[PDB]
């Protein structure tokens, strides 16, 4: 497999074997930071526009090797692991993942530049996808995320910004984006619903009267997933775990979300 040029500068994320050239960058869903690779060969973290971080030796789980290559050009990628590769100082960074379990790793691995300033390779995999025409951008303290187990309440707006997610008074289950228009919806308005619930399972299921099942995401048997509301109206469900960081991460931790005083889990990894 090979890799084409990245094309979604100020976005959140790299997709996995795209190569980022020289004043391309990440920015973090809020704005506040930016991932630059420098034409001077640094690759570099800015906060509301100051150098806060640079690739170096001195980054924690990150070896240099030497690039003996000179015909290879200014690049930063990702291959399960991240590599920069500078030829000005003879150079190859590159990241000291966790213990990889499957090559499938390969293809499903991005980089995302969260809120919270830190860098994290995640192993992605979008089980369920409502919304395919709106981007998903992970890494927003903004995004509504429902852990297995959890109830949406008739009646109940669940908001991510100024979009939306509703099991309504007429039994459909419809998600708003912030235009107010309606991005997706489960299609059960009309037909006895009377309960939806995103289970343990990992399923989304909208059940009527007698347990029926009206409709359901087809994503059981996922114990790990998440549901998440991002403001820009996309809704999917999402089996994820980080692999590298660059703060926070030990390769022996436990990865885990970060959560708000009221216990609900926020787009954010951190560890143990």
């Amino acid at each position: 497999r090979t890799r084409i040029p990245f094309n979604g500068v100020g976005t959140s994320v790299l997709p996995a074997y795209q190569t980022l050239s020289a004043g391309q960058y990440l920015l973090s869903p809020n704005q506040r930071f930016k991932l630059l690779l420098q034409g001077d060969g640094n690759l570099v973290i800015q906060d509301n526009g100051a150098t806060v971080w640079v690739a170096n030796e001195q980054q924690p789980f990150s070896s240099t090797i030497p690039l003996r290559n000179k015909k290879a050009p200014l690049a930063f990628y990702v291959q399960y692991g991240a590599f920069l590769d500078d030829y000005s100082r003879r150079r190859v960074w590159l990241t000291d993942n966790s213990t990889f379990t499957s090559n499938d790793q390969w293809n499903r691995t991005h980089l995302v530049l969260q809120d919270d300033g830190n860098i994290v390779l995640v192993d992605s995999l979008a089980l369920w996808n409502g919304t395919p025409a709106i981007p998903l951008v992970p890494g927003a303290i903004d995004s509504l995320l429902l852990a297995p187990g959890s109830e949406l309440v008739q009646g109940v707006v669940y908001g991510a910004g100024a979009s939306k997610l509703v099991f309504q008074g007429d039994g459909n289950l419809v998600a708003y984006g912030p235009n107010g228009a309606a991005t997706w919806n489960a299609g059960t308005q009309g037909k006895g619903a009377v309960r939806a619930v995103f289970q343990g399972d990992g399923n989304l299921v909208v059940y009527g009267a007698g347990n029926a099942v009206l409709w359901h995401s087809h994503t059981g048997g996922h114990a790990s997933a998440v549901l998440r509301l991002q403001a820009n109206g996309s809704i999917a469900i999402l089996d994820e775990k980080p692999v590298w960081a660059r703060f926070g991460f030990q390769p022996t931790y436990r990865h885990i979300r970060k959560i708000n005083p009221d216990q609900k889990p926020i787009d954010i990894w951190t560890w143990h």
